[PDB]
């Protein structure tokens, strides 16, 4: 937390345009709050001056998160399949004797649920034999049948729409020995506290460096109410989907889209009925084998989902990796003001960062820190690296004397070639003078 | 409107690296100003000391727009149709006789606008008989004619570029009884009144929690210069179309990619004639009859369409529904500054919210509100519901003594069963101070 | 650069809880940086009361560029090609002088890399001749082999993940005759000098006007380590390729797929090989040919690509053409503080509009501004044209007094038909104030 301003300014209430206005002299602040401040790292203490003990104010700020407004479109299989009946005389309104595990539902009759015959031999859909003319007389001719049925598991299909950062801003008030606590939030921005002498506004944010997701053109895929929690939980895109269910080869397909098909007997074995969530996360599985990102699945890619207040099965959000300085103004009824804040030196313990591939993988610094101290002070720290590794944001966050935290830092190099790279951390203090360094060895695999 | 700071400053003017330079005392001003505000809310009044009216400042904002940088692609037809012809003798070098509706352009001939020969009988693109021998002996052999022709509709494909926000932001100075207007926007951002005495400069914007759409992998479809006004303009993913007009069953199909189709006469009817401009308009329709919002039409999603200064029918922009605080910075030449705030209580009249579907549809909660006091004055709006419903932001709006304002919010439940909910507004006004509390009945259908 | 507040504060550090805490009382500052300073229009005077020459400080920064974090997919080819061989005796197990061009590859045996025989005569995939029946009882039975083969260069398919902002702030101090430099980035935005005199610590960015890019659903094709240096790299939507190589006419086709297709002797040819790199590249040729913007190449609509520094071949940056405002905060260990600025008169030379198309093609104003003073000063120009064309966003810029510099606006007009408008082009400086105004004959081709 850094004070940006102090001020002083008489605001005058005004509440007829015939009668007289009365004044009041106040002490406005512009603070820049980071995501991750608890109160115990600085303190802003008022100094009153009437014509005993005077009042702390301490300000703690939550992990930002975005949450997507999501709308309902309409319910999608997992795994449409297409089965393939090797029988003698075939006919779509024929019976299960004839038809084995084809058939057709009566949920009554479905006209567009009945199967599809084809002529037997090579060539064909499914390859079969037409046997001998003997067996034909008497049985009668050979065909196969082919359906369409949709077994298994079932999607949920949502359509991203706006994005909603969400954060909670804790304003703790001692105007003696008992505490007064103030919310503030997007869903909140104004307060007051104790007869009108704390003013809490909050104002907006000040811009990052690193942006948010928008999920525009993408589809939310969530299982009906094997895998992890939020690994079949899969953001794919808009065209991905046919939610008429007339196009073949897309997420969603119908029966109508399946028997009406260009040369049902001719083509291969499985047409209409490809590029379906299963191949998704199967893509998603074998790039997983091969210790890689995953491209449809939400867990690996994002941090902290669904870990906001109020959540829901239908409701979807992501955590906020980036720390952002929110501008909050606290307006008091005082005549100065003193800032007090905590420093403890601190120490970096060991960095661990794992040999990884050349261009396929990126790597991961787990920066260890320890504070040396004796109060809960703020701190800074930068990880600055070879010309072939990108630029790494510097990370802020607040350690108690009795207490440890791991910092982790996404490493990206520029070249393809397995080269030797030195990375130098340096760590600051509320005083942004550096209190460590630390050298690691890094190197990469082709 | 909210000051950030006030603060006294030497302003020195150099002209020359060896002559003297000229100093000047100023008090520099951090303004937070939120779109909407119109001057007759709080005026800031200044104080000069001379070594006889007071210079009073007044600062409105308008509604923010966001606008679409257009660049024009090709024109695109709404319904391609294709004509089956049931004649006898067929060749793609025949007259208007025995091809009836296809025919052929001669605007001069063009080989791809001639029609395809197909057999007669079943299992062919259009079913039909092929007689008898008799009749075949003397008229000819029976043969259908398919042709590709574009009746009706037209629209134009233009590719969204950068976005940019448009605003203006006027400030009226008083130096005695004649009024000044200084008109700063994005466009003009830097001005300077009456002999240098006021300085106003626009920095930029503190970051909202809501974002704006970005249209990055969508083209924009205006009809050619039923249904609505802007319910026609739809915003489409750029995969869906074939600006070369060589790809079959994309928006934008041409004569070649129809005439050169796999097996054209064994294909079924209407085939390379999918998912055009008409399917994607009676998808909407469909969505709408049905109560819910469109996902390809503009009108239902987007609230102020094309309402933005300088507009055009080639030019595209949609209102920013979220208020946003801009940073101005007033520089004055005085002494000292007063600010004069007005305050008047409020009353909550009703919340009109109606019965919406699980997760098909959202809520909309009507909130009434009048001005009890005497003069125009700020106010603030918090919408609080049960866990299940999301968190709806904050509303600030300005409210006359003599008028009414109706606010809406975007009520998202996440719970799936139909539930009873209850929720609670909270009226606030220029003192951050509760004025009014109001409670509402809200459940949702299965 | 702009002085936001000017505030007098005493900072207390603490180190332990049962000990004393130490004050200091600091002069704390907040500043709207924008990104082109130099230092030599604008300097900060501290003022230090003790109980010689006083500290000056000069603030420059860095144009602005935004870097996307690529992630490595998989290899494509740039144009793969199916050859056609017109000879008698055809089987998919033969040697090459009966397939001549197609033949297979043994880097062993492959299945998948075998041609496919297709029987002689029209409406077949490649249409050839039969001959003779006499011909055929000695030399074979006619037919045409069909393959696929991967000839020319090959690209990297990388996924653009989350958009970094990067930038360099440099804080020059003279203590006496002795200068002492500062470096503040995203990277590293905390720091201090001259034994805790100074204190600059990077907030957060003041919101712009202007979006920048996120490309989301695209990913970037790079070539392998004719036309430019980067109109070779191309921006393509996800949908478009097929990583798995089992969909046909998608960017990365593999052998199973061509092999694995419908009805192979009936289809045309080039089938299952249709919307490859050299089909987006052409249809950019063709866009560029006829003077308009390109679809998918980098080069001709992004400014300043991969000119960040920590370069290199497997990384995306492109340059960020709006001013941003930077909010930085300088802490002096002074009593006061004294801002002395640079003023320099300016006149606009020549303004150069070419002629251009309707809606097809937007206009560039190359706008040349001398600075005709004694010293370098800061300087502000609006582009105020007709209701047809849409507002264009101020640019801020400072030129030194024996130098010229060349702004361009990008002009938008809202009209189809063939109009005349009139531009004005209004130039500041330091002062807000206008120094030179000048009018340009506008008008554009149907
Ligand atoms: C902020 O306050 C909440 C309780 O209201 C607490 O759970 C949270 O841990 C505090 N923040 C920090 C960073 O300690
Ligand atoms: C702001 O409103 C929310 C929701 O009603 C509430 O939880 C919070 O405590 C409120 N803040 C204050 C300061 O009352
Ligand atoms: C701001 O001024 C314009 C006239 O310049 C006026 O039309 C507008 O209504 C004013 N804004 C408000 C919120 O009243
Ligand atoms: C800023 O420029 C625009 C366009 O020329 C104009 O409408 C506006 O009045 C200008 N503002 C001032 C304060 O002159
Ligand atoms: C800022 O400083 C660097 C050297 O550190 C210099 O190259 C650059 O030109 C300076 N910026 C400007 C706008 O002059
Ligand atoms: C900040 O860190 C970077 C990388 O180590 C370095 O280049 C820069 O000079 C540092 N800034 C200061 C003020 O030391
Ligand atoms: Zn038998
Ligand atoms: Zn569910
Ligand atoms: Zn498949
Ligand atoms: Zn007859
Ligand atoms: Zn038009
Ligand atoms: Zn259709
Ligand atoms: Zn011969
Ligand atoms: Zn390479
Ligand atoms: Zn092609």
């Amino acid at each position: 937390i850094q004070i940006l301003s102090k001020s002083k300014l008489e605001k005058c209430e005004k509440t007829s345009d015939s009668g007289n206005l009365n004044c009041s002299t106040k002490i406005v602040l512009n603070l820049a709050v980071p995501s991750g401040s608890s109160g115990g790292e600085a303190s802003i203490v008022a100094e009153i001056v009437e014509v005993r003990i005077p009042p702390v104010i301490t300000v703690n700020k939550s992990a930002a998160y975005a949450l997507y407004d999501l709308t309902y479109i309409r319910d999608v299989p997992y795994k449409p399949q297409e089965y393939h009946v090797t029988t003698r005389k075939c006919e779509p309104d024929a019976g299960p004797d004839i038809v084995q595990i084809c058939e057709r539902l009566r949920d009554n009759v479905l006209e567009q649920t009945q199967p599809i015959c084809c002529p037997c031999g090579p060539q064909r859909r499914m390859p079969s034999s037409c046997g001998d003319i003997f067996d034909k007389m008497i049985k009668g001719k050979a065909n196969t049948a082919h359906c369409l049925r949709f077994p298994g598991d079932w999607f949920h299909v949502f359509g991203i729409g706006q994005r909603s950062l969400g954060f909670s801003v804790r304003v703790e008030l001692k105007t003696g020995t008992r505490v007064s606590e103030v919310i503030i939030g997007p869903e909140n921005r104004t307060a007051t506290a104790n007869d009108n002498f704390l003013k809490v506004n909050l104002i907006g944010d000040f811009g990052g460096y690193t942006s948010i997701p928008s999920f525009e053109d993408f589809y939310l895929v969530i299982p009906r109410e094997l895998g992890a929690n939020y690994s079949m939980w899969m953001l794919l895109e808009r065209v991905r989907f046919t939610l008429d269910g007339l196009e073949c080869n897309k997420i969603g397909v119908g029966y109508e889209a399946f028997n009406t098909q260009p040369n049902f007997c001719s083509s291969p074995y499985w047409s209409c009925l490809h590029n379906q969530l299963w191949n998704f996360r199967e893509s998603d599985i074998n790039r997983i084998d091969r210790h890689q990102l995953p491209l449809y699945g939400l867990e690996g890619r994002f941090e902290r989902i669904n870990q906001h207040p109020n959540a829901g099965p239908h409701s979807f959000s992501i955590g906020v990796t980036e720390t952002l300085n929110t501008n909050l103004m606290i307006e008091l009824r005082a005549d100065d003001i003193e800032y007090v804040f905590q420093r403890s030196p601190g120490k970096i313990i060991n960095i661990a960062i794992p040999t990884f591939e050349a261009l396929t993988q990126f790597g991961v610094a787990a920066v260890i820190i320890k504070n040396t101290g004796e109060v809960e002070a703020s701190y800074s720290l930068t990880f600055d690296c070879s010309k072939g590794v990108a630029f790494v944001e510097e990370q802020f966050f607040i350690i108690k004397p009795k207490a440890v935290t791991t910092r982790s830092f996404k490493l990206y190099p520029t070249k393809d070639q397995a080269a030797k790279y030195i990375c130098t951390a340096i760590l600051k203090d509320s005083q942004f003078s550096e209190v460590d360094r630390a050298e690691c060895q890094f190197s990469t695999t082709a």
